[PDB]
């Protein structure tokens, strides 16, 4: 039962693709090969989300789970964004620190469980079930965040004021935003159905939007990303 | 109805494992760092692409997808290929001409979208919208494609002529023939089915062959993969 | 026809939940940003295995495949957990030894075609089919296990003695451990059926744990992952 989501999916669609040229129409004349980076990275964030919504706005990103007692929507092509997406903002935050290798590893290896179980949560039949999986998503990124807030922030206290400035806004961004995702997840359709998908995907266009474009506006628009 | 192409699929599986074989045996005494680079992705290349044509071969490669008026047979092992393949390919390039991590990022990224949307364009049943993927996956390309024409070749002129010249053939090799894919993508039973498949799988192997076997060739046989 | 073997399946999931949050609890101090490689990767690993032993344990990772006389399940779950441990498990074994970039690259693509190709083979319909992507696999592994048994031991004895003997262990261990998987593979319920998948699971939970935990406790343990 997916059709008066569709706004919001074509809302959703229009704003990535558009974050994205914004972007792109900006990251031309950058030469510094920091910067560069940084637009490479935060560009890429809202095209993938650009082509996802787009494939939920078509019934692609579409599909139907068995649980409960019937059968329910569950928009897939959310997980496959979010697979790429999360990291590579992850990535974002890592350079502006200038964080560890492993740290890095451990937290796009923390990422990944944390979207790839989501994906196994929302696709478990056994009603039930689906909860230990989400239970399994959240601690996983109650690590991430644990990592961002305290980790970097002291890696961040090393660079120059600018950098700390922005990573400070970024990372309280992120670490609000993040956490509402389980949040919606749990009183959504795909959980405990309390909000319909409707809302649902409302609330989640705003959420993607503002912690890929909002959060790429917010970095690319300091001198921050430069050396 | 996929059975008529199988010649060559069988020949695009013998070309891509003796190809594959061929640079194996040719990249043993090689103890150059770099030129070990070059030797590992452009020996994956092929490989890869040989245990997919390969799957094409054994039926495996092979799904049905309904749109228009009837079931149509959608070689998805191309993408599976493609999208492992296609990056290593850039990847070569990249490390010839010492591009910097963000334009490679930035490129490979372009590349995941590029296959990725074209997978879904290949799976999607409303007929109609398997033509917005084609372009959107083919504004990927061009994006791709201007940056290696534009951006590598200025990077390349910072290198020993040997590099330059290598790059330049390289470049004019790849950029030629991964346009034709879209042109027939167009053409063949997965968009405006002008070609039978049988002839798609054709163009399609004769294409592959060269911008892999043919590509690692022109390369590997230069000594522009040395230091 | 999987229900039987939960018992090792249960077993897997907490022996791999375990030894995450014993390496978890091990890894919180240490401040060599070396050695933190070393701990996030060997982390990462039992992490991605519980999730995968979890999702057989609840029927998840359980699918069916058509081949011979009947429907066989095929746990697709391990091929899923395979992909992302195998190479992180060789990422280990390339820092301790310091492995070229190029060859690093040689063996994780080399593994994917193994667990790729393995996968394929796991859900090919045509049984016959089945032990030519198994074949294509091992000679994968093989390649794999050439390099680490002759390549890197060769690059550990220029490091210093406790890193050179902790590399020693570790490489007979993967080794002599990573080809049982494809006799366990030739012998059980998705090959030659002569081992019932009861008993297979049995011999792959142990192999499993002790390819990464008890690989993890021997490496961790040691102070060759210092600078
Ligand atoms: C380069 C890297 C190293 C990249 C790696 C990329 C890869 C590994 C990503 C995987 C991502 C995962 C997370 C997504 C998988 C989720 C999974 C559960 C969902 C799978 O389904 C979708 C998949 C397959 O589609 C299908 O094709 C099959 C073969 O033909 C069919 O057998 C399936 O049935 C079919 O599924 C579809 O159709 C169903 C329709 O049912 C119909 O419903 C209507 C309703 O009105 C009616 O009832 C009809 O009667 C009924 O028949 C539908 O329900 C299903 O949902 C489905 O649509 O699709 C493939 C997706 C593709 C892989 C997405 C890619 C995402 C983007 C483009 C990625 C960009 C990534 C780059 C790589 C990032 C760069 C980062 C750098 C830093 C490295
Ligand atoms: C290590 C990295 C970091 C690696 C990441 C790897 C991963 C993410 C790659 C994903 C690649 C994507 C792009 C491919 C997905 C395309 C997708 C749409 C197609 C999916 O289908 C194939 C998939 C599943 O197969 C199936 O198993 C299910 C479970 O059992 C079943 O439910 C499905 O139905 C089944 O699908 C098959 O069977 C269908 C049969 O129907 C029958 O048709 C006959 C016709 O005569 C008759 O009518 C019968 O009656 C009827 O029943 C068939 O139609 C379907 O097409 C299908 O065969 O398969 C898994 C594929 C596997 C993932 C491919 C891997 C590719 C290679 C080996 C990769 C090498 C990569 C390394 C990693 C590169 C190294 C690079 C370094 C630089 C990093
Ligand atoms: C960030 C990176 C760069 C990461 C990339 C990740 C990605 C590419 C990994 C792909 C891994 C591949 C190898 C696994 C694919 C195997 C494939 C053949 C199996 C596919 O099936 C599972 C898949 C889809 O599930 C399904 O949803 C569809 C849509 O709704 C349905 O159409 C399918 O039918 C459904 O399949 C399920 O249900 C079947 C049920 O049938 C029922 O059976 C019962 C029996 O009693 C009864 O008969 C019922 O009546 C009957 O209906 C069942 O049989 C099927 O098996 C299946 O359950 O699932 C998605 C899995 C997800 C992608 C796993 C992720 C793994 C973990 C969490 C990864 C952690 C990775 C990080 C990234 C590592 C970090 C490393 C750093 C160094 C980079
Ligand atoms: C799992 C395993 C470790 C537990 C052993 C359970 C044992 C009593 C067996 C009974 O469990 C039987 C199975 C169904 O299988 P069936 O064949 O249909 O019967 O129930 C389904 C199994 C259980 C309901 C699920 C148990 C889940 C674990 C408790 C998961 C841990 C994940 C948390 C998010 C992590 C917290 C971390 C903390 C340390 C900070
Ligand atoms: C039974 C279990 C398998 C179930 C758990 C659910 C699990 C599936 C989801 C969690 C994801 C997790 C597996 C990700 C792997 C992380 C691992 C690679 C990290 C290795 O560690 C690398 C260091 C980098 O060091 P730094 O630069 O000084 O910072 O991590 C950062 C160092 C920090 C400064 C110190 C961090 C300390 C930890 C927060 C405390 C250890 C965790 C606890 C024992 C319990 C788990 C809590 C849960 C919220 C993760
Ligand atoms: C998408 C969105 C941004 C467009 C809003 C469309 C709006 C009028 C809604 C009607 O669109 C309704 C939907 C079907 O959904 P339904 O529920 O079945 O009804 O049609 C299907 C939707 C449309 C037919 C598809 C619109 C696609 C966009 C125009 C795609 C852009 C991709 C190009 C390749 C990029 C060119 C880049 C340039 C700037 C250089
Ligand atoms: C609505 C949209 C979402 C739909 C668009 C379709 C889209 C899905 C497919 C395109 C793929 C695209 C998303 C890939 C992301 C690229 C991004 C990460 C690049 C960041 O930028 C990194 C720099 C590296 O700099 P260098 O080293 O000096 O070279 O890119 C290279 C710098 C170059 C030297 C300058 C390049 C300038 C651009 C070619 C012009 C900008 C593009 C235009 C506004 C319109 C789009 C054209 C289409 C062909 C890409
Ligand atoms: C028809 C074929 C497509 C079918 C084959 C099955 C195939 C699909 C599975 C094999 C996986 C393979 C494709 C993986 C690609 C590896 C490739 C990227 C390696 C490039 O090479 C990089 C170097 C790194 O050099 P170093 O640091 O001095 O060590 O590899 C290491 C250098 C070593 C020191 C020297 C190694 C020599 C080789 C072992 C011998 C060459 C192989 C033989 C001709 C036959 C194949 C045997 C099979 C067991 C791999
Ligand atoms: C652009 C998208 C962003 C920043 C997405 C973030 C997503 C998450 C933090 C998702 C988390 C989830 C859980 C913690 C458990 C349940 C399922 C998820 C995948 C919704
Ligand atoms: C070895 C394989 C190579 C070099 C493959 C290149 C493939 C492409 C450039 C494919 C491009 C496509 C489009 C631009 C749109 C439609 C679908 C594709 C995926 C065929
Ligand atoms: C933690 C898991 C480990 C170390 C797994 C190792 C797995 C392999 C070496 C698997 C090999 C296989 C073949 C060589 C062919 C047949 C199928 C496989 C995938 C089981």
């Amino acid at each position: 039962t997916g059709r008066p989501e569709w706004i919001w999916l074509a809302l959703g669609t229009a704003l990535m693709g558009l974050g994205t040229l914004y972007f792109l129409v900006k990251g031309m004349g950058v030469s510094d090969p920091d910067a560069k980076k940084f637009y490479a990275i935060t560009t890429l964030v809202p095209a993938i989300a650009f082509t996802m919504y787009l494939s939920m706005l078509l019934g692609y990103g579409l599909t139907m789970v068995p649980f409960g007692g019937e059968q329910n929507p569950i928009y897939w092509a959310r997980y496959a964004d979010w697979l790429f997406t999360t990291p590579l903002l992850l990535l974002d935050l890592a350079l502006l620190v200038d964080a560890d290798q492993g740290t890095i590893l451990a937290l796009v290896g923390a990422d990944g469980i944390m979207i790839g179980t989501g994906l196994v949560g929302a696709l478990t039949k056994v009603y039930s079930y689906r909860f230990v999986w989400w239970a399994i998503s959240t601690a996983a990124m109650l690590y991430i965040l644990y990592v961002l807030f305290f980790g970097f922030t002291s890696k961040a206290e090393s660079m120059r004021p600018e950098v700390a400035s922005t990573f400070k806004v970024l990372r309280n961004v992120t670490v609000v935003l993040w956490s509402a995702y389980p949040v919606v997840w749990l009183i959504g359709s795909e959980g405990a159905g309390i909000v319909p998908l409707n809302i649902e995907t409302l609330l989640f266009m705003v959420l993607d939007v503002s912690a890929k474009v909002g959060f790429g506006l917010i970095l690319l628009r300091s001198r921050a990303i430069f050396g």
